[PDB]
């Protein structure tokens, strides 16, 4: 579990997405496993406008933070699983890390900020759902 909060919105997992995130849905998009609503309150958060390839997630299934070297975001198969069928899931990056899908909605940070948040993994690898091209998360 986990979301980001930047100005008035909550950016979760489609997959994870509650009741609440969809009666104030701004924005989803089943390709990417996005979801964004919006909030009363004002955010914690603030997201990263660069090309990083690395940066630090924290895995809830440690209860820690590893670093990680990731590949940019492209279109990757992802096999079927209890919420989405057997596709080809848009702006995702893969890296070397441990994952299990409870990890989901951990965030991936560099030095500039928010970069995306854990959305697949297995046998070893994590991969993050990126937010960096969503200019108007803060603007
Ligand atoms: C951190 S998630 C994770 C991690 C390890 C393992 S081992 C076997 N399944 C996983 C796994 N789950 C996972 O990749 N999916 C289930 C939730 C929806 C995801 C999607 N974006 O389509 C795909
Ligand atoms: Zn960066």
């Amino acid at each position: 579990s986990g979301a980001i909060y930047v100005g008035n919105y909550r950016v979760v997992n489609r997959h994870l997405a509650t009741h609440n995130d969809w009666a104030n849905l701004v924005w989803e998009d089943s390709s990417r496993d996005l979801l964004v609503s919006s909030t009363t309150a004002q955010g914690c958060d603030t997201i990263a406008r660069c090309d990083c390839q690395t940066g630090v997630y924290y895995c809830s299934s440690r209860r820690k933070h590893y670093p990680v070297s990731f590949s940019k975001p492209s279109l990757i198969f992802v096999e079927a699983s209890e919420y989405y069928p057997a596709r080809y899931q848009s702006h995702l990056m893969l890296a070397v890390g441990h994952s299990e899908p409870g990890d989901c909605g951990g965030i991936l940070r560099c030095q500039h900020g928010v970069v995306g948040i854990v959305s697949t993994g297995g046998n070893g690898l994590v991969g993050f759902a990126d937010v960096r091209d969503l200019l108007w998360l803060d603007e």
